[PDB]
């Protein structure tokens, strides 16, 4: 791969902060060298520095977690990809006709119920931050509404599909997902800034605040920090580190998570758009100089993920703003994808 490029990776978060980030940083793990850079605030009030070992919250990365999990119950023989989600968990869905393979890259139909919760930003917040929810209590939002395509037929995203893959993880392992995350992820790769606390609100050790950016222009930042995730679970809520989203995503990519047959099934891509791929919770996105990187973005109130790796696991990067509700600043985080994959120009 071309170097990493520092000076482009500084003026992305620079840029980043210009467009309302109070913070913003990035780590490359580039085959055993190290690239770290952080700009602004991890507490806007305080003014305490943020940096590239603080905590905060992945959003959607979680997914890739889950299904880390759901492929190595495939490789235990506990779950058939192709077999219907109610054969697991029955009179789950009006739908008998929805498999596990579906439901996992987002072909399923199912509506997102958290297009309710959110139409508008910080009331949507402010009305789900201190809830706690069962996984039913999810499912149920969700069928209030009818499916919106036929089984298999588009990708359409919908938090809906991984409350049912924490579901089917709770039900064929007796365990929490908690529990399964920490014994089949956490602590084999030794993640020792990686938690999953749900339904506690309190990020364990110091961590970059977030801030939900609201939907009147100019208006006052909400700190979103404090939250159960109760509305994603196992969509949305686990907590880490760039070290360790990098330690992790390394490790999937170079085959040390599951089988050579499920990784490849992980990898078989539906079309999100003409540079980007859904596998079985996992993201591809191509870069403009001919590369692809894989891995997941995350939104959660408060915080933008991007956390990819190249296709052997050599190069990693993890990068971080703690805004959301902020597309020009989603956007630019992108970026960080082509400066640490691609080089200078
Ligand atoms: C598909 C996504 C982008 S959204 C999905 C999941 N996060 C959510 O579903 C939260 C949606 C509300 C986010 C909120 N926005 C609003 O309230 C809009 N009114 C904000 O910006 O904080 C996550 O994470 N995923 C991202 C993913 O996979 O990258």
């Amino acid at each position: 791969l071309p170097a990493p490029d520092d000076t482009g990776l500084q003026a992305v978060l620079h840029t980043a902060l210009s467009q309302g980030a109070p913070g913003a940083m990035v780590r490359v793990d580039d085959n055993g060298t190290i690239h770290q850079l952080s700009e602004g605030v991890a507490d806007r009030a305080t003014g305490r520095a943020i940096t590239t070992t603080d905590r905060f919250r992945v959003g959607s990365v979680t997914k890739s977690f889950s299904a880390v999990v759901l492929l190595q119950l495939v490789d235990e023989g506990k779950l058939d990809l192709d077999a219907s989600v109610n054969t697991y968990l029955p009179g789950l869905l009006p739908d008998d006709r929805i498999t596990v393979r579906q439901v996992m890259s987002h072909r399923s139909g199912l509506y997102d119920y958290t297009n309710d919760m959110f139409a508008q930003t910080v009331p949507g917040f402010e009305s789900v931050r201190n809830k706690v929810f069962s996984y039913q209590d999810l499912i149920t939002l969700s069928l209030k509404h009818g499916v919106t395509n036929a089984p298999g037929a588009a990708y359409s995203y919908s938090n809906t599909n991984f409350v049912v893959a924490g579901m089917l993880i709770e039900k064929l392992t007796g365990h929490s997902v908690a529990t399964e995350y920490q014994n089949r992820i956490f602590t084999p790769l030794n993640l020792t800034d990686t938690f999953y606390v749900h339904p506690d609100t309190v990020i364990p050790g110091t961590h970059a605040n977030g801030y939900l950016t609201p939907d009147e222009a100019g208006g006052a930042l909400v700190d979103s920090t404090e939250q159960t995730v109760s509305w994603a679970q196992s969509a949305g809520a686990v907590i880490s580190s760039t070290q360790d989203l990098d330690t992790f995503f390394s490790a999937l990519m170079s085959g040390q998570l599951m089988s050579a047959a499920q990784l490849a099934q992980m990898q078989q891509w539906t079309t999100v758009n003409s540079t980007q791929g859904y596998g079985l919770g996992l993201r591809r996105r191509d870069l403009s100089c001919g590369i692809s990187v894989y891995g997941h973005t995350g939104t959660v109130q408060g915080y933008y993920t991007y956390a990819f790796a190249s296709k052997d696991g050599k190069r990693s990067v993890t990068a971080l703003a703690n805004t959301s509700n902020n597309v020009n600043v989603l956007n630019t985080m992108a970026r960080t994808l082509e400066s640490a994959f691609c080089g200078k120009p």
